[PDB]
């Protein structure tokens, strides 16, 4: 993952590119009595899954802490658009 993160569109302005797909990361806080959920993980994770398509670049969309999901009392996710800049 020398996948770089790109966080503004802006920061693509001039640069084409392929769009390889949308990806995520997650850190999951599965109970009260655990560890809170890990920004860093999410993102990391969201990272290594676009290095999995072999991409070059992630452009992150957005991040949320949520206490909704399925496995998790909270849960951290990260989601972007895994790319190669050419």
């Amino acid at each position: 993952t020398p996948v770089r993160i790109y966080t503004n569109a802006e920061e693509l302005v001039g640069k084409p590119f392929r769009d390889l797909g949308e990806v995520s990361g997650d850190s999951c806080q599965a109970s009260n009595q655990d560890s809170p959920p890990s920004i860093p993980t999410a993102r990391k994770r969201m990272q290594i899954n676009a290095s999995k398509m072999k991409a070059n670049a992630v452009l992150l969309h957005s991040c949320e802490v949520t206490s909704g999901t399925p496995g998790c009392y909270r849960q951290a996710v990260c989601i972007g658009s895994a790319l190669n800049i050419t």
